[PDB]
């Protein structure tokens, strides 16, 4: 199983997965992926498939 998380920038958007131990470790290397691209706001976790948010 493999995370998930959408990029939800006004400019930059798109989707992204990672493999870790759990969602948290890899949300945290997630974070810095969204660092370069600068869409950092609110994010979001779901059940489905193990998938994230984040909206500038």
């Amino acid at each position: 199983t493999t995370f998930k998380l959408i990029i939800n920038g006004k400019t930059l958007k798109g989707e992204t997965t990672t493999e870790a131990v759990d969602a948290a470790t890899a949300e945290k290397v997630l974070k810095q992926y969204i660092n370069d691209n600068g869409i950092d706001g609110e994010w979001t976790y779901d059940d489905a498939t193990k998938t994230w948010t984040v909206t500038e």
